[PDB]
């Protein structure tokens, strides 16, 4: 079995992910391509098992969320085109060239300067750029038709840059109002065919992200941008409720009990703050998770976790490294009992999407702040490696 | 200065670890030794050049939550002794022995379990062990005299096995309600007494965290483990308020803004959700820190960071790797402007404590959930270094 010196881990069932691609390389256009995005430590699954199954199963290219994040995936072997979606400064062209990394970008200025600095080291790849258009995300890309006609220039004219992609992101693609959605998108049309009556071809034309893949699978174009619908998480509970596309989470938190005890003697105080006094008879166990690893601080007498398929509640106030639960009165419980703190067990559930309904967040943020001093265990055709 | 492709960043001042430790230093008894608690990443704060730098300016011990964090530290050079707070699986007794770290327990079945594989191993090296005592929070650790007996005897008796320590931790040493507090002390002391009494002789005796070692110095017994006050951070308003010991904040968490935009396109929806519509001169500047890096997603629409040094207000919803923050109506920033997220800028300051009330947590939750994908440069002597 699972052999840890502090004995919380993650289990990311890869089964699952290469189910959420054939799910939705099923819904959408059989032209278009999906873009798996690994960004932050893939959601918090593990950007390198997640982004090297991707590929094998329906992906073609990744995208993450910097440069350093796109070599750690060329380091792990990976060849696939690498997307980065935010901003990447100009001191990182040079290593972007070097490890071909496709960066984004929106900018007359950036363009030229990135020229020059590969042109300057000559012995160089040509650097591949997406253009982001902003539609009404209001993050980073182009705004104007104008602007956007300016940077295609600049792009096309550098000898040492290579135009591979334009995007934009829809902004409101999850929710049952979809009249931002649809505004999004002629923008984004009317923008391209501006630039088609310039006699400009297009690359890659990208702009659903899971929620758009699912709900307007006629805007997939040439290529989607699958998050988090890969990890078996829906963009929202409307997404969800349309019913169109079934997905499976990929992604357990287990832990094993440290230590049992009945609370006999006094004080029967628990935890930091003393904010939860046992019963005589009362059976605490301790956990080796806390909020240092992910496990929010807010879940302070008001989590639970599945111990032998039974929701127990966290007992007292989490700590930084350790949690306590309450078994209950003359409770059943061993060191060293497995207990689900996200996922299944036996009967029960608890969802990352409970958890963060209950945290008032989403599914998003509750497992793309799991910590990397848990380690991540991959299942793949029933079996456990790493 | 520093060049990063992804442009966030944590600084971590030692002059300023430096400075908490002879503050923590003068105002405890000279008998006792100082262990430093580098658990979680260092608090985040990084445990590697915490360490050294504690190590070289008054730390005698160090403290970590797993076996894994202390192995992190023997890897960088460290040969100080070093506790691991939490719970150790026998599956890791020999790894420690190995790598010379020392474990808590308070079962006798792990003591003799422990004992026998050593012993099945005819190892050389000695386990050092501390036995934890429960005096009321609840969580690890021997409850009663008979056990605690019990587990001494036990510990004695196995030749492969050292003891080096007994401690105990405060519930709510740091409250203006000293009665728990006095009643833990009052418990560890006589199970101490209770021992001394059986003709055994007590090796390194510690209880104190920051709060107990600054409101109870006498309680510095052999030695205090000094955690958040270490990175110069208070373990309540209460502790803060008897303005006993100073202490200096040694993070700060800076960024550079991405990209710089006014507003006059239609739709003016800033992120997510379409939260927030900026007006058609306002500017709104993107920059590269989100949820995942343990920017809480709970800041959006009412996190500010420090840009020129005015607080400017997180605008919309915080996304996973960039939050879109407001300039104003002709608000001056440009591209690569520095902004201080978490510390000091100019005149004002955006402290770790701040954030935390905001978010209805503590200063120990903000600081040690920053996320391993922001680089930590660590100043002394007013110079910077990684
Ligand atoms: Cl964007
Ligand atoms: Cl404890």
């Amino acid at each position: 079995m699972i052999k840890l010196c502090r004995e919380v881990w993650i289990e990311v069932n890869l089964d699952a992910v290469k189910k959420n691609l054939r799910a939705i390389r099923r819904h959408i256009p059989h032209k278009s391509k999906i873009m798996a995005v690994v960004k932050a430590n893939g959601y918090g699954h593990g950007s390198i098992e997640v982004a090297r199954h991707a590929l094998e199963h329906g992906a073609s290219e990744l995208a993450v969320a910097s440069v350093e994040e796109g070599i750690v995936l060329r380091k792990a072997g990976i060849t696939a085109p690498i997307l980065v979606l935010g901003f990447t400064s100009l001191s990182c062209v040079k290593k972007s060239a070097a490890w071909n990394i496709t960066l984004s970008a929106f900018q007359v200025d950036w363009m030229k300067e990135a020229n020059e600095i590969l042109e300057k080291e000559a012995s160089a790849n040509r650097l591949a750029i997406h253009i982001n258009v902003d539609t009404g995300m209001g993050r980073l890309g182009v705004r104007t038709k104008e602007e956007l006609l300016e940077v295609v220039k600049a792009l096309k004219a550098s000898k040492f840059l290579r135009w591979t992609g334009i995007f934009t992101h829809f902004s409101t693609a999850d929710e049952p109002d979809t009249t931002l959605t649809k505004l999004q998108h002629e923008k984004f049309i009317s923008f391209l065919s501006f630039l088609k009556k310039q006699g400009i071809e297009l690359p890659t034309v990208h702009m659903c992200n899971t929620a758009a893949a699912i709900a307007f699978p006629e805007f997939s174009a040439d290529m989607i941008r699958l998050g988090i619908g890969l990890y078996g998480l829906y963009p929202s509970a409307y997404i969800k409720q349309l019913n169109l596309v079934k997905l499976e989470p990929a992604l357990s938190l287990k832990a094993r009990i440290a230590y049992v005890k009945t609370m006999r003697t006094e004080p029967r105080t628990v935890s930091y703050g003393a904010t939860y006094i046992a019963e005589p008879n009362e059976v605490i166990a301790t956990l080796p998770i806390g909020y240092a690893d992910g496990y929010s601080r807010a879940l302070s007498n008001r989590g639970f976790v599945l111990h032998r398929g039974k929701r127990v509640p966290v007992a007292g106030r989490v700590t930084m490294d350790m949690i306590m639960v309450s078994l209950g009165e003359n409770g059943e419980g061993k060191q060293g009992d497995e207990v689900v703190i996200y996922g299944k067990q036996k009967g029960a559930e608890i969802s990352v999407d409970e958890v963060a309904e209950m945290l008032n967040t989403i599914n998003y943020e509750v497992v793309s702040t799991l910590s990397r001093r848990i380690p991540r265990f991959y299942i793949r055709d029933g079996e456990i490696f790493k």
